[PDB]
Parts: C-alpha cells; sequence; structure tokens
C-alpha cells in the first residue's frame, strides 16, 4: 500500500462489523469478511430511503498510539437521523465499541504517523427485509467498514473555487439536519453542474429565501470575519458537522478566538477575509473564491491559503493525531 | 384469498433483473431470487441513489390482460433517473420488462370481479463498490409483482388528514422525481398524523406553507362548486400517473374544466369535493383536513360525493375493460 497516493477511494479492507435488528433488539454484532449485503428487494432502504451513515477517523500516533477522533460525537448523531427516519439507536456505548472492534480489526491498514493518512470509518444504519408501502422497516442492518484514506486532494492546503447553485440539497423543514441518503442524492446534479462548470462544488443557500448560505457540497462553511471572528452558519437544515464543532470548541478554547454562529448572507461575502469548508473526509477545504451571479467573489487568494485557516488546520490536525493534547473526552485510544 | 388482499410484500415467482455495467444495460433476464446481492458501498443505501415506479395489471371479463399505462411510467422513470444521474430504461425495454414479469407470474393476477391487480414495482439503484457522493459505477434495474386489492384504503370511505409543518421536498429539490429521500423524509410526518388519528399528513408548497402540495404519498384533487377538476401544479409536486389520467377522463368524458394552479390552504371553502388519487388505491376521498386546529369538511365525513364517484367509476372502468380505453392507455399482455 503506497500510503502517500492515498485519496478517499473505497478499498476493500478485511472485517466489517455488522448486527441485525429483529424482533425489538439488536444482536451481539459480528465481524465478516464478506463485503456484500444481502437484502430483500422490498428493502426500505431501497425503496423508501430509510437510511443514513457516519464518518469518523482513526489516526496512528507518533508514539504507536491508536486516536479514535471523537466517535461520541457520532454515536450522537446518528441516533438523531436514526429517530428522524424511524429507525431503532444505536447506544453509544455499543457503537463505540463496534467502532473500536473494526479498527482493532484492520489495524494494518492503518497509515504510518507522518504520512497524513488516516484509518476512515463508515457506520450505517439501513432499513431491510421484504416490504411495500412506505413505513418503518421489519428488520435494520447496523455495518461499519473501513478504508485507509490519504489527502482528500493532493498537494496539501490550496484554495478552491466553488459555485453558488440555483438547488437545494435539503428543504427547510425537511431531513438537511440528519445525515441520511435524501439529502445527498438531491446534491448529484447540482454537485455533478457545479463541477461541469470547472468548480471544486456546489455550495447551498438556505431553501426558503436563497439569501443565506448553509452547505459547500458535503461540508460546513466557516468565513473568518476582518476583526477575526470565526462564522458559520446556524439554521434547521444544516448538518451539524463534527468538523465544525471541533473547530468551534479549540477557537474558543485554544486558539483565542470569537465564534458566531448565524446567518451568512451571500450579498455580503466582503465580510470575510478568509473562508473555508469543513467536514471529516478534507478536514478544511480552503475556499478560493465563490462564483454568484457569474462573478467570482475572492477573499484572500487564489493561491496561497490565509493565516487563519492555516493556524485553525494546524491545531485540529495537531489534535486529531496526537502532537496536540486533545481537549477532555475527544480522543478514543484503540 | 383475493377476499382479503391488500398492499402486501410477498415474494412472486420470477422477477426481471438487469445490470448496467460499462455504459450498457444487459438483456436481462428473469430470476426466482428476491435477495439483491450488492456491495456495502452502494450508493443506493448510502446517498439515496434510488428510483421507482408502479404501476397495475388487471385480468378483463373477456380473459385477457391490462396493463395500464406503462409508457406512463417509462416516462417517468427517465426523469427520476435523470434527476439522480442513473441512467435511464429505453420505453421499450421498460414496457418489454413489465409484460415479461406479468407473463411469468400470471396465477397471481387476482380474477375479474374481485377489484384486485397485479402491482409491479420496477425500481432503478445504484450499487458496487463506492465511498464518497458521486454516481455510481453500476446500477441494477428490477421489476417484482405482487397482487394488491383496490379497497385496502377503504375504498370510496373519507378519511380526514392533518396538514404537517414538515416537508417533503424542498422547493428545488427531488420532489418531482419519485426517488426513496422524498419518502423518508415523509416518514416521521405521517406517522404523527397517524399518531393523531389522522389517516396521513398532507404537504404545503415548502417555500411559504400556503398552498396544497401532496397528500401522503398521493395527489390532491379538489371539485369547486362550478364543477371544475382542480389540481396543484408547482416543481415540487410529484407528477402522478393517476392524476394524469383523471384529468384527461375529467375533460373529456365528464366534460368538467381542469385546472392545474395553485390550491391555497385558506379556500378550502372553494371545494364542494376533494380526494387523494395514486396507484394503489386509485381515489381516496377526503372528508376533511386539519388546519391550525380546526376540521374543515368538504362533502361529508362519512359519504364520498358524486362526481368523486364520477371519476371513480370512470378511471376504474377503463383500468378493467370495462369501459372503452382512450388511445394508447392499454397495453394488453
Ligand atoms: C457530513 C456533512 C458535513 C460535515 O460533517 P462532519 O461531521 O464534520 O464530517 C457537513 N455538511 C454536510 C451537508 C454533510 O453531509
Ligand atoms: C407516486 C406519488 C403520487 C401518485 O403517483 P401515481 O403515478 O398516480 O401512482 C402522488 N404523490 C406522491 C408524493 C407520490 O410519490
Amino acid at each position: 500500500i503506497n500510503w502517500d497516493k492515498l485519496g478517499f477511494d473505497y478499498i476493500k479492507t478485511d472485517k466489517r462489523y455488522l448486527s441485525y435488528f429483529r424482533n425489538g433488539e439488536w444482536d451481539k454484532g459480528t465481524l465478516t469478511e464478506d463485503n456484500v449485503l444481502h437484502i430483500s428487494e422490498g428493502s426500505t432502504a431501497l425503496h423508501y430511503g430509510q437510511q443514513c451513515f457516519e464518518g469518523m477517523k482513526a489516526y496512528r500516533c507518533k508514539d504507536g498510539s491508536i486516536n479514535l477522533f471523537r466517535p461520541d460525537q457520532n454515536a450522537l448523531r446518528m441516533q438523531r437521523s436514526c429517530a428522524r427516519l424511524l429507525m431503532p439507536q444505536v447506544d453509544t456505548e455499543q457503537f463505540i465499541e463496534a467502532c473500536k472492534a473494526v479498527v482493532r480489526a484492520n489495524e494494518r491498514f492503518i497509515p504510518p504517523y507522518g504520512t497524513g493518512g488516516a484509518l476512515y470509518l463508515r457506520p450505517f444504519v439501513i432499513g431491510v427485509g421484504d416490504n411495500i408501502g412506505v413505513r418503518t422497516a421489519p428488520e435494520f442492518i447496523f455495518s461499519i467498514f473501513c478504508i485507509p484514506v490519504g489527502a482528500y486532494f493532493k498537494g496539501g492546503l490550496t484554495p478552491h473555487n466553488f459555485q453558488i447553485s440555483s438547488y437545494d440539497r435539503a428543504a427547510p423543514q425537511g431531513t438537511g439536519a440528519a445525515k441520511v441518503g435524501g439529502n445527498y442524492a438531491a446534491s448529484l446534479m447540482p454537485g455533478s453542474k457545479a463541477k461541469k462548470a470547472h468548480f471544486a462544488d456546489a455550495i447551498y443557500l438556505d431553501p426558503m429565501t436563497h439569501t443565506k448560505i448553509e452547505e459547500v457540497g458535503s461540508a460546513n462553511f466557516f468565513g473568518i470575519t476582518h476583526d477575526n471572528k470565526f462564522v458559520t452558519p446556524n439554521s434547521p437544515s444544516v448538518l451539524p458537522g463534527i468538523t465544525r464543532l471541533s473547530l468551534i470548541e479549540l477557537a474558543k478554547t485554544r486558539l483565542g478566538m470569537e465564534v458566531v454562529e448565524g446567518d451568512v448572507f451571500i450579498d455580503k461575502l466582503s465580510d470575510f477575509k478568509e473562508a473555508g469548508a469543513c467536514g471529516t473526509a478534507a478536514v478544511i477545504t480552503p475556499i478560493g473564491g465563490i462564483d454568484y451571479n457569474d462573478h467570482l467573489h475572492v477573499f484572500h487568494s487564489e493561491t496561497e491559503v490565509g493565516p487563519v485557516t492555516q493556524k485553525l488546520y494546524k491545531e485540529l490536525t495537531g489534535v486529531q493525531t496526537g502532537d496536540i493534547e486533545a481537549p477532555a473526552g475527544w480522543i478514543v485510544k484503540v
């Protein structure tokens, strides 16, 4: 395995976790080598979108130990996505133990310290069993597979351009705050249209008025104001990201920064001297410019990442890998 | 027992199965395996990349079989597929696959006179190993069928529905495509309405919540006091084939004007009748709509209105062959 040339691509690892919900209960779960799921043709996950997923990383530390980053936060969010779709919830200790068992079973896929790589875990819950007619499924599967991943973009931290979309990933009172498959399906065509126009992704505005930024592709938006405040959107349809939460907490408690969670108007991009997108896969994607009504707004530079973004990226990656001592409760040693 | 038929999954004998790989659909096959074997990384399971259709085949009194407007399903699934970046099934391939499933499962076709039919569920799903939101490298097109009874929502008994504060779809989302995410968004709001003793939720336009868009997973129609057939038109409404059929029959057989336009929630008094239309039940009459904790009653809570009766008579009669069909609507199997 060439650790440096790793991207964010499916690779079949050795074992995955698999657990069935039947007759009101989760089974005890197992680790299996089979990466093919065998599910009814009538699965609600395949007909009525009854599906949700999570994403988290484990990192090799310089001292050789293994950091699994904030899996409790994934557990909490998946409990909320399950509830929104009427699926049984996986309790937090069950969830974290399953994740740890998957990491333990696939340690040979963990990229070594210093490669910038990580082991990505994909838990998901899906409605299965024979069914027709929209309702919650009679059975469910909770599974977790992992893949070795490298830098999402190669070359390191560099600015990327994004394009405002006229389409919506989520409704004003829809499922946008749950990490569920229907939000992504709504993003397929808009994302494709932004990329065909040679942008990194689409940016989604609030679905009621299209006056406020909500999401950058499948990542949260942040702007850095001229007076150095970390600003990020707040609305019922924004996905509450764990990277965003982590950056908010590090900004407040480690970097001496002010945070604003509020309305980010698309007619006021001049408020920000830097901007970026955050999420588990990309960590931080710096935004060079946003194209809106066919004009490119550049915050800082098309060629250089601004210093505040660099400092946030340094802090967050340092905590993830064990080079900077983490806040209480963030790291689970595997 | 055709008498107790509802809308429930039963494993029938054969289903159609076709894979898209390397830019081409295979030639299809009929299989007895009702278990799909798909990658743990399938976009159909992670990114909602899935769509489906629904149509019925009816045993006629003369022994023949009517498949109802499968071309219209073909057209809509093409649009649903395009909206989710899935490969399309051309109309002749789709219709032939539907006919093959009907012929392979004729013993599950309920006899004429029972109200039963054979319901077909085509669907297209993204499959193959993948991570990261994009269109899948492979797809499955499958069609299975089940016997269904038309009175499973009660027949022409009226029901009460409750306006929801939630949205099934965004203004510029996937609401006009028949994809699973729209249903996933409706699961909780529909459950809340049922727990409050309503038949289902009614969804308003998502931008303003002033106009009716959908009744559960069925389209809305109203009959005005001056005998116009009115149904919602918006970029987020699902364009139903039952609704399309009722519009054409209302115009050409019942001599009514059709309005496809806005159904404002504060103008419910414009309608002497209202109903919900869709493939499985055809029409469910709306006795009442609850909004702002007040129940608006259209015609009656216990009896269906006469215009709804004429519409139901005409459409179900066309479906079963008791009434001559408009040109091209019926495919004989
Ligand atoms: C998952 C996701 C994010 C980022 O969430 P993380 O928990 O940081 O990985 C942001 N926006 C959208 C729309 C997402 O789906
Ligand atoms: C499928 C569906 C309908 C009805 O469509 P038919 O083609 O008549 O079966 C109506 N509203 C919604 C939201 C639907 O999903």
